């Protein structure tokens, strides 16, 4: 009903999404960067959408393009699939607890593009996220969020209300995002 | 259902109120005050009641004494309503998002006459919105929470997280109320 | 018995008073600025005088000078009805409540012309109350009972104990002198 | 003349009260609390009503929800018996010296329902008043006067200006409440 | 009917004290302090007492033991006069504006000896008033005011809300205890 | 469906515990601790279960041993009833106003045994709620939900955004974490 197909080539990546957004946590994500498959995947399984997303960047530089051009065509294609987003509940947020952490996310689907980020910890401005692979950096939730926001042009409010754990409040602020868009895509029965 | 005519006649204003709880967002709003009849239509919009509102006052002196009247009508007309509030949820909040804005009202219908405003910015106690017409000073927002909560006899606590523009900070706190509300008065189904 | 008949024709206005002590809160006053009326109808029903006010003023430029020139004339007024001032109470106070207002004034109409105003908020210095008409800037509160003390030669004390929203600050010290005064012109019955 | 039967069934607590406003102070007050007994005793006393309080409460688990409710009973009992407020003074205040303690209410029946406390030391907020029965907790007091005055529908202003005793401050604020009370409540000779 | 004559002899001073209650303010001191004597017939006078004070004492020292002994036998005098304190009002307090001073005082007669002196400025600890006679000091109105409520055993609290010269503080407080004395003494209508 | 059923013996104290989670409301709790039995009753009530609670403990040391061990007992009933926690919400969250007070609670089923507890008042360490019995300190709350998220293999996250009344604070505290329960535990329509 709600799905979307966005295909993106750039210079810097090649990205391709799939989104269908009344699904039931159908989510298959490769992106190169094994962290932002984690945090993509809980995006798309705490949302109960659809989601394949095949992404190709130059990871030898850094992640920070595929990450960034990835959000762009994510944030594009759930912005087609909302449609003209007549009778859906519009306003949806979220607490999410995740051990010492809490996150809140707020949306306003209706909105125009806004995106205000706070409460993060000053220290996840040069923490990293490594395994075996290319890592990533905490810097760049922001920018996540922010071109989330103003390519499906909502209003998103992301808040971490406390937390140390840097893995923990990022995958906190994803899923409270997640858990957000889930309740304003919901249709009104009203 | 559950509907509510209240007629107010006081020296300073009169006042015509009719209410619908179970409605579909029929409003129409005329209280001589346009930024106030901006916020009641929202009111009632986000709330998804039936409103009529047709206030008539001393808009020569200024808006503070319909505004104040028409607020007193107007949580008469919901407690009236309400009834004896059986079989309701009784409890909602909402969040609500305006660009730079983040507001949130909280609202327990059985609970006493009790209105808690915090957060606002302190310039907002000195600000006017105006147009072409009769002006509207952002002081009287706490009046206005405060004189539906005690005619309602329910608890409201309104808060504005963050926020720049007075326009915003206002309407945000009118939809959070509207939108506790209108999950307040759904009933249970336990 | 104790009446008074004032008209004062300046450059800037035209004022004509009729006040008298022993009334009962007939009332009529019309000075082109309709707060300023409102304020004035309060000072005159809550003292339990008749008063009379016809003022016209330039108010195309501003109010402070047809507001001033009253409440000299006001001020002359209440002077000479008070006359000799022989056989009365001499002494009045009065705290009145407007909701999360309270202000006081104490009056001693013996003592020589003095005037002490204490407590308003500082953002009162730049508030105005508008209407559809001229406006009316509360900077000119202190002004006025300045005016109304040094014309009477009484002794006026006003307090604002606390409080918040400026039209009940400024309609609570008038009702507070106007009780004052209400007070100190009674017979004393010794 | 002007007299109030109030019967309160709930689930905490079984109220009834009978309250006449023109008494000498005949007053009769059984709550199982001894000390708002006494306070309340006090109330009666020194504001000349007629005052018969009968209570039954879960003082088992403590005395808040029978204080509460007492209170809501009585405030509803003195609008009742107001009536129309129609020939009365309409404006009270009291100051209460008690040893080193000095308190002040300031009431205005024709007014809102509003209440402000102010002035309390914050060693009142974990004190306890304790004999040989149910014990009082010092924090109930603005709870108690919140009560009274949003179910009279009056404002009440009360403040301590100075005190370190706590059975002192709280008779001292009961009492000033009773005089203010009953200054309002007379007859205007004008 | 209610009347007092106390005399005083010790080894500093020799005091007679002749008060009447129910008097029309006819008073005659003379204690050898010219500036005592004006308060105390300012005491006399607001009081509306009959009040004459012959004191001889060791004024070559200073005026303090004639001014504390003049102070105790007045005190006595006043309590004796109260008798029983039955059917009086009990309860009196007044605010006294003199210019740029405002002084309040609170009494309760039925209360025990107490004296709470609060506001005075710290550069009357050592101000003198002086003419062509015994100076007075007014670092003794402390004294003055504790003396008479220990002696009269009365509850006395008298503030200095704010002021400048030292004769109208002196002046104001003295003028605020004989008015509220004097509502205090009155008798009680119900 | 979801039932539970534990006895706990200790040398303390003696517990039994029936729950069921997709109750309505029927309530039975004796503990010997009046004010912990009206709040397991909240407790109970405000999260639709059905709740039996029968507590024998050493309530002449205090109240400490027996409130835990209910508390441990609980939390290990309802993590029996919740079983494998398939096809449910996982998430709730609830803010209660109750008066001048705002909880908020916000609940993880899936989460491994975490708590985290903020914002109560300094004053609430050495606070008692007493009436007839034994008395409750509320400095047990935390103690109380800790025990229930560790035993429950929970996240369980409070927050008292403001508030005075100790009752009110604890009182809506319980609330939050009934209706976040409550929330969380309903099968999820996708
Ligand atoms: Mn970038
Ligand atoms: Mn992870
Ligand atoms: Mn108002
Ligand atoms: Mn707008
Ligand atoms: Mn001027
Ligand atoms: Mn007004
Ligand atoms: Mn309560
Ligand atoms: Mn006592
Ligand atoms: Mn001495
Ligand atoms: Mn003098
Ligand atoms: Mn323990
Ligand atoms: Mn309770």
């Amino acid at each position: 009903s709600r799905r979307a197909r966005i295909e993106r080539r750039t210079r810097e990546s090649d990205i391709v999404i799939e989104l269908d957004l009344d699904g039931t946590g159908q989510v298959a994500v490769d992106t190169g960067v094994p962290f932002y498959d984690h945090m993509l995947t809980a995006l798309g399984s705490h949302a109960s959408f659809d989601l394949t997303v095949r992404a190709t960047g130059d990871v030898e530089i850094e992640a920070h393009h595929t990450i960034e051009d990835t959000a762009i065509a994510l944030g594009t294609a759930l912005g087609q699939a909302l449609g003209d987003k007549r009778g859906i509940r519009r306003f949806g947020d979220a607490f999410i607890p995740m051990d010492e952490t809490l996150a809140h996310a707020a949306v306003d689907l209706s909105g125009r593009p806004y995106c205000v980020h706070t409460g993060e910890p000053d220290h996840l401005q040069h923490t990293t996220i490594a395994g075996s692979s290319v890592p990533y950096h905490t810097v760049i939730n922001r920018h996540v969020f922010e071109s989330l926001a103003a390519n499906a042009r909502i209003a998103l409010h992301v808040r971490v209300l406390y937390g140390r754990d840097p893995h923990h409040i990022t995958e906190a602020q994803y899923k409270a995002v997640a858990r957000a868009l889930r309740q304003a895509v919901e249709p009104d029965p009203r």
